[PDB]
């Protein structure tokens, strides 16, 4: 469903935002 | 390549768009 | 791991693109 | 935006994520 796919997304932003360059 | 905040705020700002599809 | 992190994208981006408007 | 063009955005974003660092 697209609110699963976006709570997955959202959950991998903040993720991808502890991440380094 | 962007770093990692822009890159979390571009996925943040594209999960609300996907929310608003159907299935 | 960052990898990681992108092939659950990858995925997820393929799902998404057999979503509706 | 559509499915496609939000699909798009969203692998452009993935191979930018593949090169970043833990």
């Amino acid at each position: 469903s697209p609110r699963a796919l976006a709570d997955s997304l959202m959950q991998l932003a903040y993720q991808v935002s502890r991440l380094s360059s």
